[PDB]
């Protein structure tokens, strides 16, 4: 028994392909893909939906983005970068690697990268083996296409760490690109989630894919469209409060940014959404009507530039956008109807490939790989 395991930058997600179909498991809360949270509590270690629903009362001690961390030391600008971000403290050990602090039960605790990530491994192991109803050791883990030997390596060991017999790692894009079952082909992987945008053309040749260029922004996902809404709605707040500024606190911010992003799924589905948040600021309701045009509106530069890493990687690839095959929506944010405009628009009106539930493909294949590595060629 062997399963696939995506383990994403703020949500990750478990399949496994037996008798040659894949069923993307569940967790306990019904949600077919678990934030890659983790909480620590004075009673309780808390992991996915749990960790993440707390965040806004524990934010020093729930912890995520650990994939930003792994298998880098601290010293390197993007950690000096992306830290200004997390409410939990990370400090650089002796080794210089990464030591993310928290409090756990009246204790400081310390944990290296790889262990907040084997946590998150954990936790999908037992979602799995609840569904199977049997221990589970066998699983394949997906990392970007950029990840390097010590990205990967402590990748892996986190694996070992979660009780996992890691069968091989693999890139997130060709794991897509198998979840589809896709002569020579070119193929344009298009991974949008919650944090960061990859971009990877892909050959495929007798059956091996090839990885021929990749680009992206490592700060692009969705979690910057909830942020265009919440500053809408601050300055919305403001023009009817008196100019009260619900930015000067942070429990009220992450109470609203919760409901922007709710309401922005939303607006993939229908033309306007609701954002309400009772007792937002001071004892003040908030409530405002957003259409799907002004959300686009409001993200419309930064739906349009997700458009040049695309020229990026073919420029890098010495081929013309013509020249694809296919192309595969990967990503949560790939819902969004106008993303999905512009993309079939820049590719003179192909149809993408996007069948496959965005947010899950990753795991879909990777269950594939880690049935075929098992033997079954079902
Ligand atoms: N229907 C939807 N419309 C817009 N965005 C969505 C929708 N469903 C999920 N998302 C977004 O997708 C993101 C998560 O994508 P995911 O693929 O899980 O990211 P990652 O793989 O980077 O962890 C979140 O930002 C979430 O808001
Ligand atoms: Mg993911």
């Amino acid at each position: 028994v062997a399963i696939g395991i995506d383990l994403g930058t703020t949500y990750s997600c478990v399949g496994i392909c037996r008798n040659g179909v894949v069923d993307i498991i569940a967790n306990d809360q019904g949600n077919r893909t678990t934030p890659s949270y983790v909480a620590f509590t004075d009673t309780e270690r808390l992991i996915g939906d749990a960790a993440k629903n707390q965040a806004s009362r524990n934010p020093e001690n729930t912890v995520f983005d650990a994939k930003r961390l792994i298998g880098r030391k601290f010293s390197e600008t993007t950690v000096q970068s992306d830290m200004k971000h997390w409410p939990f403290t990370v400090k650089g050990g002796s080794d210089g690697k990464p030591m993310i602090e928290v409090s756990y039960q009246g204790e400081k605790k310390t944990f290296h990268p790889e262990e907040i990530s084997s946590m998150v491994l954990k936790k999908m192991k037992e979602v799995a083996e609840t569904y199977l109803g049997k221990p589970v050791k066998n699983a394949v883990i997906t990392v970007p296409a950029y990840f390097n030997d010590s990205q990967r390596q402590a990748t892996k060991d986190a694996g070992a760490i979660a009780g996992l017999n890691v069968l091989r790692i693999i890139n997130e894009p060709t794991a897509a690109a198998i979840a589809y079952g896709l002569g020579e082909q070119n193929i344009l992987i298009f991974d949008l989630g919650g944090g960061t945008f990859d971009v990877s053309l892909l050959t495929l040749e007798d059956g091996i894919f090839e990885v021929k260029a990749t680009s992206g922004d490592t700060h692009l996902g969705g979690e910057d469209f909830d942020n265009k809404l919440v500053n809408f709605c601050v300055q919305d707040f403001k023009k009817k409060n008196g100019g009260k500024d619900v930015s000067k606190n942070s429990k009220s911010l992450r109470r609203l940014r919760t409901q922007c992003e709710k309401a922005k799924r939303v607006l993939s589905s229908s033309a306007q959404a609701t954002i309400e948040v009772d007792s937002l600021f001071d004892g003040i309701d908030y409530n405002v009507n957003i259409t799907r045009a002004k959300f686009e509106e409001l993200c419309m530069d930064q739906f349009r530039n997700t458009l040049i890493p695309v020229e990026k990687v073919l420029k890098d690839a010495k081929m013309d956008k013509s020249q694809v095959h296919e192309i595969v929506l990967v990503g949560g944010s790939t819902r969004i109807p106008k993303i999905q405009q512009l993309i079939k628009d820049f590719f003179n009106g192909k149809e993408p490939c996007k069948a496959i539930n965005p947010d899950e493909a990753v795991a879909y294949g990777a269950a594939v790989q880690a049935a075929i590595l098992s033997g079954d060629q079902s």
